[PDB]
């Protein structure tokens, strides 16, 4: 409860949470969204940030979804492949809020903020999915992100995940990139980092 | 050409520009735009950042617009009013792109950011616009932008925009605040605030 009060006081209420998603384009109401990776933070009693939980789903594309070609090209997912494991968009989201909704009651907490690189590309394509699942109770909030190309540009002066992340000293392998899971695990990990580093600095507390 | 180039190597070419909208509502496919200010900003010889120029336009309603009373409510804004001096669209943005360009030309610089809180609102806006207009050569970077709010949460532990600018130091007038000229003027002296705090505690450069 304390940790999970700690971070949200951080954030004024906000309970920042990473996310990482994998589409079939740059359309969040047409293109179909394919996989989806959660990663929840926490405070450690020094006051140092860091990734708590991980969730993480591929979804079936809905029907109706168009599939652009250069989008499965660069994330090399295959919406045929049967051992996939994929789910629908309700299942994956209502799993995810579910765990967040938690978050939010251990509570200095009020609602959740996502954080993504580019967040207004995530953030967008979740709110559809929530949109087509009719989901009523999504925990987080409806318009403002943690967008990380933003806190690296400013932090590091770069906007690129992998070079923000090779620039502040962190692992990255090109290999791994356009993953769901690993992309928000470098997320969550850039994030964590630019604010301890505010911290170390001084800059925080006020 | 000096100050242009230090500001956009500060963000690896990034030409970064404060705008803030007014708007007939939340949806920026089927609401009107009523109101836009724009702000660029420049890094003097010291490596600090300001506001450097600034531009205004009111907008008339494009044709099939819809407006929420609560909206208009909210920002006083009266589309009928014949004082206002509202242009096209594309009026407004031809006018702001034209500045931006020009930024753009400077070595150093090679796209425009936009810099807003809630940026993702206000870019959405912008982006709506410049398509009903179809405008080609648009200066500003079609995804990316600098979200104040979360560069206020993280510089600050504030993501409202009177709440940051208080905790900041700076003045902020709720009495003025919801029009575009103060919005974006609150937004841009925030913004240069934050990346100069940042320069003063040690953060930049990296070395
Ligand atoms: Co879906
Ligand atoms: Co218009
Ligand atoms: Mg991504
Ligand atoms: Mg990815
Ligand atoms: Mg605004
Ligand atoms: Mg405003």
């Amino acid at each position: 409860n304390a940790q999970l009060t700690g971070l949200c006081d951080r954030f004024r209420g906000f309970y920042p949470v990473v996310i990482d998603v994998e589409t079939a384009g740059f359309n969040a109401k047409t293109d179909a969204l394919l996989e989806i990776a959660a990663i929840t933070l926490k405070m450690d009693e020094q006051g140092w940030l860091m990734p708590d939980t991980t969730l993480h789903f591929h979804v079936e594309p809905f029907v109706g979804a168009n599939l652009q070609p250069e989008a499965l090209a660069f994330n090399g997912i295959d919406p045929n492949d049967p051992d996939r494991g994929a789910v629908s968009g309700y299942e994956a989201l209502h799993e995810i809020f579910k765990v967040v909704r938690k978050g939010i009651k251990a509570s200095g907490c009020n609602r959740a903020i996502m954080v993504a690189h580019n967040a207004n590309f995530d953030h967008s394509f979740m709110m559809a999915a929530a949109e087509r699942a009719s989901l009523k109770r999504n925990p987080f909030h409806p318009f403002a992100t943690f967008d990380t190309a933003a806190l690296a540009g400013l932090a590091l002066g770069q906007t690129v995940l992998s070079k923000a992340c090779q620039t502040a000293g962190m692992d990255f392998d090109s290999t791994q990139a356009h993953s769901a899971l690993y992309d928000t695990e470098r997320t969550a990990v850039l994030f964590c980092e630019i604010v301890n580093r505010w911290k170390r600095l001084g800059g925080w507390p006020l």
